[PDB]
């Protein structure tokens, strides 16, 4: 009936490098037409901070508006698991709605990255699958990417993290390339970005034998 | 605002074998403690059916009833894409609630199935990963299982299906085995069940080269 809040974490990549600007994000939907005024409050471990940046209002094709507030956060505060609260206010609610979010708790575990060449079966096609396996990792927050000769590779998909029997995580990422490119010996690389890696980064390479 | 409905599909495995019994399950929750009486109507392609089988009272701990109706479906009807609709009637609600479920539309596409041995770099550990790449398949309904010397294998996990770039789906399945088992030359088998496979079934195997 009333407005509903939704609280998102920052991207895996953004928390792992000073280069990047990680953010938590409070999205309110079903903001009433008659009362449009939404007030956001942000707290780190209960202690209020103030740098949230409320953004305009995106009117939705169902009568209601959508108000998004973005809190910037320090890399190490998220990595150290500090707790982030969004309190949202509006006259279409009797009480203010709150949401709290934080990194998954627990000893981080270093991912193990193994690359696997195409199956002999598959070498009968005009495209081949280069596979990257990332297992053993915790928390589930990770980024994976591909490249050749310094250049980002376009055509890959990566599975979501899957919970493994030992409570750690794994995924597979698939890069699709022209068989010729594989046949001609070009070197392809799997880039994995996780908290528990040295410099939050590792890169594993694969090429024709 | 009172009761809510959820409509779950049959299990992929269940629709592909006469041997199995696929069902569609309508679940109504949050039922007014005052008035306990929910009335189910079922429809197959608009046309009412009556072989539905409704159960009694699963009042979960909250002070509200849960009622489950199960419609037994014919294997061919599901694969032909027949629509199943659950109407839940109640004096609390003004209009009765409707939910519909079916097999995703599109032209079905045959999965290619490829087994990938453990990376050279993994073989230093005591447990190793046998990988099964299933790709090129539509719709996303599929099942994957492992076995060796005719016996279901214990320790695998399968990623959810992932929408690939050509609108087909792919997944990977990982079977973990002790290194020895792999080194003794044991054959291991990925088995995939999908509507677009011949006899709804293919098996692809894997051993030490
Ligand atoms: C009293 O409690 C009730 C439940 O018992 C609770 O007891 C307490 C003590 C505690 O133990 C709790 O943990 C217990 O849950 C409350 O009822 C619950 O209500 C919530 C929602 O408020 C229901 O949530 C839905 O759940 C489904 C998934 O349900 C499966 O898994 C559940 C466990 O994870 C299980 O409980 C269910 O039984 C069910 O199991 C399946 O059962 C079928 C048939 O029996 C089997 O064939 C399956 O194998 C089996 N699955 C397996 C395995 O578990 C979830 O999918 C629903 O999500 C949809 O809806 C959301 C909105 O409601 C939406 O946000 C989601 O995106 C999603 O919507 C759909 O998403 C896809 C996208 O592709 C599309 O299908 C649609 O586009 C989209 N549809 C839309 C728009 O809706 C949903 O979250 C919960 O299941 C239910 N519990 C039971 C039991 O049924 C009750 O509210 C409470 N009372 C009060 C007053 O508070
Ligand atoms: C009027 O329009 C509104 C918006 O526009 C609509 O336009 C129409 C034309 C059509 O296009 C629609 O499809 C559009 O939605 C509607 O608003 C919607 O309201 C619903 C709630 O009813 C929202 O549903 C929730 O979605 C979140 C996930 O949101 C992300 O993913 C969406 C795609 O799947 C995406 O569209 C969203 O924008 C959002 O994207 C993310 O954004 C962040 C921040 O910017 C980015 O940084 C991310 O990268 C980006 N993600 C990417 C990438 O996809 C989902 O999480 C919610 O599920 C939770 O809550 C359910 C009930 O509230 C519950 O049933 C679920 O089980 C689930 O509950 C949580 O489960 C997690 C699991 O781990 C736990 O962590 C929690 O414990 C648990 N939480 C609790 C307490 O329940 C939910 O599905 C929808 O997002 C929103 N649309 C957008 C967009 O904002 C409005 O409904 C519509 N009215 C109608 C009906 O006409």
């Amino acid at each position: 009936g009333g407005p509903s809040v939704f609280l998102f974490p920052p991207k895996p990549k953004d928390t792992l490098y000073i280069t990047r600007e990680p953010e938590v994000t409070c999205v309110v939907v079903d903001v009433s037409h008659e009362d449009p005024e939404v007030k956001f409050n942000w707290y780190v471990d209960g202690v209020e901070v103030h740098n949230a940046k409320t953004k305009p209002r995106e009117e939705q094709y169902n009568s209601t508006y959508r108000v998004v507030s973005v809190l910037t956060v320090l890399h190490q505060d998220w990595l150290n698991g500090k707790e982030y609260k969004c309190k949202v206010s509006n006259k279409a609610l009797p009480a203010p709605i709150e949401k709290t979010i934080s990194k998954a708790k627990g000893q981080p575990r270093e991912p193990q990255v193994y690359t696997l060449p195409p199956s002999r079966d598959e070498l009968t096609k005009n495209q081949v699958s280069l596979t990257c396996l990332v297992k053993g990792f915790y928390p589930s927050d990770i980024a994976v990417e591909w490249e050749s000769n310094g250049q980002p590779e376009n055509n890959y998909k990566t599975t979501p993290p899957v919970l493994d029997s030992d409570g750690s995580f794994f995924l597979y990422s698939k890069l699709t390339v022209d068989k010729s490119r594989w046949q001609q010996g070009n070197v392809f690389s799997c880039s994995v970005m996780h908290e528990a890696l040295h410099n939050h980064y590792t890169q594993k390479s694969l090429s024709l034998s």
